């Protein structure tokens, strides 16, 4: 019994960190066999206007400065792939994991390792929001940090953080550079857009509350999809397809309730609140856990 | 900015976790050293459960009929002893891996993370609490016991719990690492349970407080409140009663905010009576009790938004 904002063990993340410094500029990196990642706006006034090819050029290995613990690496060679910069170095990494970049969609989740100074600090689950943005817990300094998940013995890094946004929220780069959203790395007027509910992950996490014993919001009731999509729209809930009812299936054949008859639960918990009570200790919905996230809190799967 | 339940990197206890096994049953074993530590109830079977004779049991035992398995090794149980409710195996290979640590026993209110474990396997870290009723809100299955709580400020790493059992309304009770239970609680099954939890007001006190460095000061107020008028009004919302280290412990946030502990008290008893209108504080819609006066300092900025 019992429901946590769960994260991944850390370890295999924790063995890559290292910090990366170009002149007044201090952030983290990670060394992945005999390249150090981090974001490219660690070379910089500089930020107004931005030509990184441009402002590259001038570096020589000999600037970028990498500490992995208490042994310095010798940077060998350099090169821009998208918002990412890649440090060739002398040494590859003995505690290198099995590993793949993979680029997530909005709705996924998956564990921050933040950091400062190369040195891992603490670790959270999260979730990718619709406007591409990621509700995090940041400090200056931690820019590098990385997002991961892991299946079987394989870390799959899907994340690097590379900014703050006005209204606190964070934004970054899959490993290979690319952006979440449509962000660019540079002091420019910038904001997230109208951010929306996870419909998916609500509904999964309404099936963790009946597994573990909180069944006062299930009615006899049930909802076509197209009915629930209009109600849904009203309230800022990302639309709930096919893909995401045939998704919910095994949760469904567990507790007895068809997704069509728990998204009736769903409409009248949005049309006349909680009453008062609460579902798993919470009195909002929560939508940053997702359907496998749900079946595996409640199987134990172990890395 | 921003504000989030945060644990502890757990790779250095990562590699202390093992498998136990005694008989039928297998559970979890932290090893540090030479020693493997562990529930002694592994000895046990659910009949014995009832009134277990741990001594006795225990003479019955040798040093084979543990298995203690590492990764894919199998560990050499050369020596073994209880103390308390945990039961200590002396194996013949010290862990290459065992991190500068301590054993601390904490108080209620206090804050750790869990590394929840499965055949001496981690599966996930979550951050929680010592309940004031000595219980835990944790996430775990059978085949959890054996998975500890731990802080990692600095390098070194402070082992406060080891998870021992679910009580019958899906809370956990565990031990120290010297095998002391926290709270009234028996490695028996026995009718026990838990008593009336009750909300740990200095940490709700730091969360205001995380709050307002964070940019948000809609439940503040013009009032001031005493200590005794507070804990008055607290008590009627099952609130702990706040003490005067309490208040001292809560100084340095006071500084940085400009607000002091009585006057955040104030908006405290005020948030009681009102709720929250529909609006949300660090996104909650509750008032928020798992993050100590020591968390907050250490995830939230010097700088006051
Ligand atoms: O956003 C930046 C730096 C920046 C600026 C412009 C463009 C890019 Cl790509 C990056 N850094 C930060 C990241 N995460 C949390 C922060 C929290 C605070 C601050 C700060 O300096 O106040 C900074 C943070
Ligand atoms: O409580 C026990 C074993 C036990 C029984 C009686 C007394 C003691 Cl000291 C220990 N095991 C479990 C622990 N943590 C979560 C569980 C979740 C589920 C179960 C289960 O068996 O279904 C079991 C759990
Ligand atoms: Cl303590």
């Amino acid at each position: 019994s019992g429901f946590r904002k769960m994260a991944f063990p850390s370890g295999k993340v924790e063995g890559c960190m290292v910090q990366v410094t170009c002149g007044t500029t201090t952030l983290n990196g990670l060394w992945l066999d005999d390249v150090v990642y981090c974001p490219r706006h660690v070379i910089c006034e500089d930020m107004l206007n931005p030509n990184y090819e441009d402002l590259l050029i001038r570096k020589s290995n000999h600037n970028f400065l990498v500490q992995a613990g208490n042994v310095q690496l010798r940077v060998i060679g350099h090169s821009m792939q998208n918002c990412v910069l890649k440090l060739k170095v002398d040494t590859a990494n003995p505690k290198t994991p099995k590993y793949k970049f993979v680029r997530i969609q909005p709705g996924q989740t998956f564990s921050v390792l933040a950091c400062y100074n190369g040195s891992p600090s603490g670790v959270y689950q999260c979730a990718m929001r619709p406007n591409f943005t990621i509700k995090g817990s940041f400090l200056n300094g931690s820019c590098g940090s990385v997002g991961f998940n892991i299946d079987y013995d394989c870390v799959s890094f899907c994340y690097m953080h590379h900014m703050e946004l006005p209204t606190g929220v964070h934004a970054g780069t899959d490993l290979e550079g690319n952006f979440y959203g449509p962000f660019v790395d540079r002091q420019t007027a910038q904001a997230a857009g109208t951010d929306t509910t996870i419909t998916v992950n609500v509904l999964a996490w309404l099936y963790a509350a009946v597994i573990n014993g909180d069944r006062w919001f299930l009615n006899r009731f049930t909802t076509t999809l197209n009915d629930f999509n209009l109600v849904a729209m009203k309230y800022n809930y990302e639309p709930l397809t096919q893909d995401h009812v045939d998704i919910l299936g095994p949760l469904s054949a567990q507790t007895g309730i068809a997704v069509l008859d728990m998204c009736a639960s769903l409409k009248e918990l949005l049309q006349n609140g909680m009453n008062g009570r609460t579902i798993l200790g919470s009195a909002l919905l929560e939508d940053e856990f997702t359907p496998f996230d749900v079946v595996r809190q409640c199987s134990g799967v172990t890395f």
